[PDB]
């Protein structure tokens, strides 16, 4: 219909592609409706939607909640690899995410940084291993530019890959089929007109 | 022994920073000449950053220069390096190589808040300033790479410097600004007279 709409989405999530094609979708569907765009963690988008002070969150699922939300799973993309071109490594067709055993991996902040941290940790103990944590910065874009800076590795979302920073390469891994989950998430009995078009042009 | 091959230093850069190439270049050539040194990276806004660098809390840092209190400091100006628009691939200005700012004064920007970025925001109105307007706000979100995937939304258009062509996001181009020169300026800060030799050596592999 027409009226005012808070979307929320966490930064690594705005580069898989489900989440602008759907707010450019409803932006040309209703180009009326006031949207009120906010990026933020899976906890802090979930705490959002708890208070009223968001409508829909493009987050990641396990979050401590998502039974007293409405969850709709959307896609699942496979989990690559951050490498240093230097890295003698880069030249893998795929990696054996054995092979990096030995090297620091750049994270997520152990702390409000729950989302994806979990996700390669666990993928990470399946090559029998755990990471020694290298250098923990909150953001994606500073992840990737510090594997340029040598600093060690990570896992990121295979939509990383617009991320073309000079000096990185970006490399699936052979051993396991690591994956990133993603989902839509509202509360559970919603009326807004502006709302329900929105998981319609979504899904 | 106490040479600067052994110890730590903090280093500091801003979200924006690090995609230019100076801040890891220096980094690995440093970290490769001196891999005994203990580097504790950390991201901040140049606010926030040169605040380190007074309390004590950090030893060098990548910001943008004129911050209020920056005399404070000692300031390397590194590299400048030209400010280029953002905008959709479906934008029909995204048919010319080079975009003038006064095209889009009603267009809705995709900003940040200025406490997030006080000179890449003050370089934006500044040049929209210069083109005869005050950018229409649109939405404000905190990390750059954010404003480039909203603008792949069509929910606006952005000022981003250079660096960011990096962020080779699907359905966003980059153009150059053709009636104004927009810079986006940086610094290395340190203290002025801190001797701290692995802070000595890493700005020898910088400048
Ligand atoms: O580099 C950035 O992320 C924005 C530039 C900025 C941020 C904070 C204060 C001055 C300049
Ligand atoms: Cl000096
Ligand atoms: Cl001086």
């Amino acid at each position: 219909e027409s009226g005012v709409l808070r979307v929320g989405f966490t930064a690594s999530a705005a580069f898989n592609s489900v989440v602008p094609g759907a707010i450019r979708t409803f932006k040309r569907a209703y180009p009326d409706v006031r949207l009120q765009l906010e990026e933020g963690n899976t906890t802090q988008l979930a705490d959002e939607l708890n208070e009223g002070s968001l409508d829909v969150a493009f987050l990641r699922p396990g979050f401590t909640g998502n039974e007293r939300f409405q969850l709709r799973l959307l896609s699942e993309e496979p989990m690559v690899i951050v490498l240093a071109e230097t890295h003698p490594a880069a030249a893998c067709k795929q990696i054996a995410l054995s092979i990096l055993k030995d090297e620091f991996f750049l994270l997520f902040p152990r702390e409000i940084g729950l989302s994806l941290y979990d996700a390669v940790i666990k993928a990470c103990g399946k090559a029998g291993f755990e990471p020694k944590i290298g250098q923990l910065v909150p953001q994606i874009s500073s992840v990737i530019n510090l594997v340029s800076a040598e600093m060690g590795v990570s896992m990121v979302p295979d939509s990383m890959r617009q991320v073309n920073v000079k000096g990185v390469v970006y490399r699936p891994v052979a051993d396991q089929m690591p994956v990133a989950k993603l989902a839509l998430a509202y509360r559970r009995g919603d009326t807004s007109p502006t709302l329900r078009n929105f998981i319609l042009k979504v899904t």
